């Protein structure tokens, strides 16, 4: 475990990290994708073997010895906003389960379903909200990555507020 574990917000690429393992916002296909995927794909493309799961859940694959964990966030254009929810604090759970039975330290860890998957709505708070109800109780660093300026605000506040 971390000797003081932490939440921390960096607004950068997730590919760049600083932490001992990677969450992937991936589709339930391990297919390359967009944003983040696209991103972890150029980064770590040996961790896309075998690395389909269904939404809800996260499917670790190592590149090298370095864990890259697929979450599968919901769609929120597909599901209903309740069943939607339900996958996304899922997925985040699941999360959970794989950075601990890894023994890490430290994770890097994207807002899932915050973008191509949001269906066109603002999720920073509800993404942010079930990140924290899976990864409380986890001793690991936490580090969350975003791009917007505005959302780096948002989250930085939000972990704060806590403190
Ligand atoms: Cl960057
Ligand atoms: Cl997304
Ligand atoms: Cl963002």
């Amino acid at each position: 475990g971390a000797m003081a574990p932490s939440y921390r917000v960096k607004r950068m690429d997730i590919a760049k990290n600083d932490e001992e393992c990677v969450v992937n916002a991936a589709n339930p296909r391990g297919l390359p994708g967009d944003g983040v995927c696209k991103a972890v794909y150029k980064k770590w493309p040996e961790s896309f073997k075998n690395s389909a799961t269904p939404v809800g859940t996260a499917k670790t694959v190592m590149c090298g010895t370095y864990p890259v964990i697929h979450a599968v966030g919901p769609n929120f254009s597909n599901y209903t906003e309740s069943e939607g929810d339900r996958e996304l604090a899922a997925a985040y759970r699941e999360v959970a389960k794989e950075v601990t039975r890894l023994g890490v330290n430290s994770v890097a860890i994207p807002l899932l379903s915050t973008g191509v998957y949001s269906g066109g709505k603002d999720r920073l708070t509800q993404s942010l909200n079930h990140l924290f109800t899976a990864m409380d109780s986890t001793d690991a660093d936490v580090v969350i990555y975003c791009r917007d300026k505005e959302w780096e605000k948002k989250i930085s506040e939000a972990i704060q507020m806590r403190t």
